[PDB]
């Protein structure tokens, strides 16, 4: 069950300590659930960092975005941590966190791509649909220039196909800011 | 297996294989690849037998495949006879378009028959880049019908436009006034 | 569509199914749900029968509850238009759609046998989507059910208000109360 | 072991001879399994199709059937009266209710029951969704039905209106012996003689 | 979902500090749950204000509009916050919230349109329904045009296809107030 | 929205349970009828003078479960107060007319639906006979019912309800479904 | 089946043809819907047979397919390159994939597209799943497959290489005057002569 | 229907043959799709049929096929190396597996390859569940079946077994040239005489 | 009051048990941090009873057994195949145990792809890396070379508790409580 | 349907019982793992005592809780009630010398391993060689265990074999039966 003679359930236990976790696919629900643990970290003590654990295939992009937007907008600090791997909306977050506080595990791996998407129905209403993930893919490779320094060309040409990237790789692109290997 | 139903005869030739030595040829149900072929088919062999009589298009239909009924209408367009169309129960969407596309002069609805027009459907899935591509071909489609549309009615190419956004139904009457076929058949001489 | 008739052969013609023999007779026969291949068949049947002689009758045969309207529509605008009368005789059931086509046979020429039952009502349908392509479709079932009343009143001698009335909720008939309304001419009891 | 075939001696001439068509060259009909619209159908044409062969000479109907659906079974019915042929009816198996009212309609004196065939009698089936209105429209309709097929049975069995329906309120089954007392046919059928 | 972060109540700890949440499609029981949360809140104090955030693609009229009435009806003002997408009837929702106290984070989208429906049976009974939604739809146009100050003319032109507007164009069309990029 | 609890021990419907208010939401069945008699009975047990509070946002259900509730409100001591809520339809519009008179309300955009009983079934026609009575009587009491808490005749409830018919707020009020409509507090 | 069938008159059983059959006689062939095995074994058999009863005489193969499988496909291109006869194609509805590759690998002169008809152009598709080792052997191979795809594509239209491989990495479709420019077909086809 | 026919009923000499029958009257047989009993039997019957027509000619085996059960294989193996006439075959779209070891069966001097199929070899495939003694006994017949298809494809190849048994212990491709260098099949064919 | 889980935990126990996924896997990295801000000197016992699983997720668990400061004792019990032979070998120097009767089996990766031709390479690419990746970490924690390491794993292959020790897969072998 | 006093099975663990209930597998079997873990942590001189009532299971599985019974302090005695099949047979026989029991009428019985498995011939022939050597160290531990010779075992074994309580106790699978409350 995980609970120890500490607090209640192991994750509230870390949760004490700032310490939240992102893991599986992006949807509503789970994304509600971590918007919910920063709001209540921000309340306990706005000045203090915040961890976020990432381990992600990716998922619903406007799910990932109530995430993004709340990262943003609160006082402290959002520390990421990618585990594992952040790919898709994974990697997005990961690359969002503060300036100097992202970091990479030694084996983890990165991977990253254009949205995904579909529709049915009459003509005019699929031209109104295909406008509109054109201007969401535009909106995020313009975060995506932002965050890591690249120049909105070389973001457009690098994920219109998947494209992975190694631990040393994503420090030299500009996606995490370091490699974590040893505690201290 | 498939052999069923329709087969009175030897269990081969059938009702639509005594019609078709007269030239008549039935168009029914939704319009798909195979059904299709075996339309054009029978137009290429009736134009063989003789280049120079009519041949009879029955159409009950709800339409279908776009393609697909592009490969009849082409082919209609294509061969030296005249294709005379009569619409019977319905002519909808893809329907409602070869109905139109038959020999001006001779296209016909019966008195209770009913047709319906609209604009091209359709979905993808996949990345963005690609969507985009077949989104912007069907709007090519759109446009191509719309066009021919315009051409065989009569109307203008802005006026077929909007009465295509939505679903449009038109009785036999309003057909022949619209320009979609040019009279009704009520009772042999 | 299973036995083939034909004679002991001593030297006559090809081999045909029961009802390729009965179409010999001009007899076609209306079996089941009324739905747009079955009612093709009985299209090509009537057309073949016109060329074939355009001035004997036909009789058609019908046990059905009833089906597709725009696929029954197909079949009574090729009755009324082929030279030849059609008439037509009611076995077992004839419902909706079914009641529609039996009625719309030649003036004088309609029967029903004797405990075969006819009953009437109203469309029937249904859609999905924006509301304003629901109040499209709605309009249109409307006018359906406006001119298929018509066309009852025409042929029962009813007035549109008799039958708009008696077709709000399903009604049956027997063979004695159809005549009395105008459905059919009369009962066939025994061959004559 | 689909459908035999048979084409020699009493043939010289054409081709195609299934098992079943031979018969009706004799005029022999099956009604076979349960009563639906197609079956039935098939069984009305080859009815109308013998009476236009001859028009006085009898038809036999062989029943094995379980029942099925009510008005099917009236188109058999009606059609067997209308035409001008007696239509001589055989039970081999069994004839469960529709099959035992049409082996009962056959031409008087010509109903018969194999030795080991079963009779079983009882009262229509149904079943109906919606509205209050239209649940006593159809009851009503099923009420009429259940009247009429009882005042038939009556008629060609020589029974009572009275008794058949006491009879008929629940499954009742009748052995050759016992249907031939009770006058649904007329006599059994042992030894061609 | 996440498997692990609520625990011990991480959503009724928010509620102590006036906060609902509306998450993914809207129909009767996850409704009411927001009825019940808006009454009990009404209740401890009926003077301070309650924070309605919204992240959902619509669904259910009639469940939307227990919801709408409630907000309506109650004491406190409630302020909504667009987190994610609104769309449909969450788009209702967010515009219905108290005036000048609806908010839109930097990246969230709304979407409007009109009613979807379906029915099956007599053409009697298709006519009665077939009304039944067309004044269903001329209600909402109604209550649109309130909210945003729109016209009902530009409100029913707007919304007779599916329309999408971003952020900053949520705010020029009247949906909501004002956008919240950073806390202070 | 998820509240385990407005409190830590006590669940959102508990803590307005304290409060004299009860929620009937969804389809009407057995166990969720059940569900709502018990809370009306430990109601009345804690104060049987004091007025009980049923929201309604229902599109109707089983008669015989929703009878159970009907029969209850008329039975205990306190009166019940209905208030309409999204949409009472059917059995659900029912329940909502026969709340107390006077303190029967319906919200500004909440819509109400009336009709007649729907049934079904399958079996030998003697049988059928039985049922079908059975239904028709059923139909026989509902209009009777309506017709005394409405106000309305029993002839002009027969006509309103022979096919599906749909009321706003202002429409359920001058037909006498309810007493009024609340708009703000207080 | 739902075929229709071929016979001049009721003289006692004169001829009994199909309506495909009977266009066979006429040297056509018909490729239709999805290309894979069966179907394509069918189209090397008519090709094998009309060369046998001509190897002069031109073939015409109507092409309306969305593509299929790479191999079926191939079966047809070689057959087609390897008789003696020229073989005619003409698009009508639409050609995608492999049906595109074969309408172009007509004989040169002889390919062509009705005026409403589409083109449609992309790369393989395929899949694995295994061990590491197996999964390097399977997708050097799909790529070689790719590289003498664009090679045929090339010899057969006119493009470079370049040009081919450029527009091929994702869908890209032609309308019948646009085919005609890019070299995929020689020529439209509007009336009868 | 489906498949086309040829030669319908005439003066005398009738006979209607379908484009399948019509090709046999050549010698030739088809091989397609997956290998498994039924289809595999219908080749053997069709080759006793050829050699009983005549005993001296050769007879043509076009295989296109991604291969199958190894039992049914070795019905066709067996009965081309035992009837009189020389067995000639032709790859066109793919042979894989068992499909190649078939190809590569035919009479030496007489096995081809169309210019672009493919073919594919590796080792057998198998499996079981059951008690551990069964699980010998099973483990130790694929094992021993493995050896001997080894050593047939190195006698009819050429190549060493010990080559032989390297090249087969994961999927191995071969183009048209490369299978002529293998000496799995003798030259390529690419367009008639 | 406490499941039996817990309990163990106090005593800084975690299990390791089935199959490798996600939720699972940040089970066990939760525990270990949690362990380690408890105590971020005592040693962690981590018991393996595992056919294997996803590699992501097992690399989850790899990188925090290094990068947290405690050493983390790993205990084979039942079986420890592919990805857990693979965290059973990560364990700390000479803390690495097998039970007498335990199985081990190690392998290459697995994995699929569907798609256009130019994806398949990116994907095919990726997994090679993967797996020279591992079989350069396999040759590290066991003390074998490179191109040992890479014969061994071609296909399944399958150690006994006494061959595990001998190929320096794991320290010893646990019998009997000391 | 189940859950008494909220842990009836919580309750006799307190008195050191531990219940093997049902097919074996790796989840049920960490939980047998973890109680004696915990048992002997609590007092490693007491005796532990395993019921036994299943039809068997994985073997992977069963050998973790065989491992985990002979290298805890404590013995654990072993009891049979309804049957002890296969792997059930064989962790009911492990039990500490002289504490292995049956009650009257339930019933064991013992048989060779199962497997499957599909694939290229190559890796058909590593795993069926590891199977067969399952099989030899499963008999060997058998035949520790029962006392009976390796041969004895391997003859016995190749198809089903029952047991009744009398005759487990004379094949050396158990050390008595036990009848009534001592």
């Amino acid at each position: 069950t995980s609970r120890g003679e500490r607090s209640f359930d192991i994750y509230s236990r870390l949760l004490k300590e700032r310490v939240i976790f992102l893991t599986g696919q992006v949807e509503d629900h789970m994304a509600n659930l971590i918007v919910a643990q920063m709001l209540f970290l921000e309340a306990e003590n706005p000045e203090k960092d915040i961890y976020l654990y990432i381990n992600s295939p990716g998922g619903v992009i406007t799910a990932g975005m109530s995430i993004y937007d709340t990262m943003q907008f609160i006082k402290p600090d959002v520390s990421t941590i990618c585990m594992g791997q952040a790919a898709s909306m994974g990697a997005f977050l990961l690359t969002a966190g503060a300036k100097g506080k992202r970091f990479c595990l030694p084996n983890s791996r990165v991977m990253i791509h254009q949205p995904l998407g579909g529709y049915q129905g009459q003509a005019t209403d699929i031209e109104i649909h295909a406008r509109e993930i054109l201007k969401v893919k535009g909106r995020m490779n313009e975060l995506m220039a932002l965050h890591t320094g690249q120049s909105l060309e070389q973001i457009e040409r690098d994920t219109e196909r998947d494209r992975f990237l190694s631990a040393p790789e994503a420090v030299e692109y500009g996606l995490v800011d370091s490699i974590l290997t040893h505690r201290n």
